[PDB]
């Protein structure tokens, strides 16, 4: 049964809009990983509340806009992360 846990995401979906921050800010507050939050924020959240699911989706569209600038941090992260083989996907400019 997931009738109770369904509310666990409610707080998040409502918090993301209250602070207008990213899932990374809401995950650290709850004590979980973004991969775990976004998982429900895009599954249960929308499943039980499609409208509220848009809130978290809105900030996402904005996170990709400035993402080009955030990449600066991901550049070095490659050194801290696992190997980095040459096999990136197909993209354009």
């Amino acid at each position: 049964m997931h009738d109770y846990i369904k509310e666990r995401t409610i707080k998040i979906g409502k918090y993301i809009v209250e602070t207008k921050k990213t899932v990374r800010v809401i995950a650290k507050e709850f004590g979980v990983s973004k991969s775990t939050v976004h998982k429900d924020l895009t599954e249960r959240l929308p499943e039980i509340n499609p409208d509220l699911a848009n809130e978290v989706k809105e900030i996402l569209d904005y996170h990709k806009s400035i993402r080009h600038l955030r990449g600066g941090e991901a550049t070095k992260l490659k050194y801290k992360k696992d190997e980095i083989l040459e096999g990136e996907p197909v993209q354009q400019s």
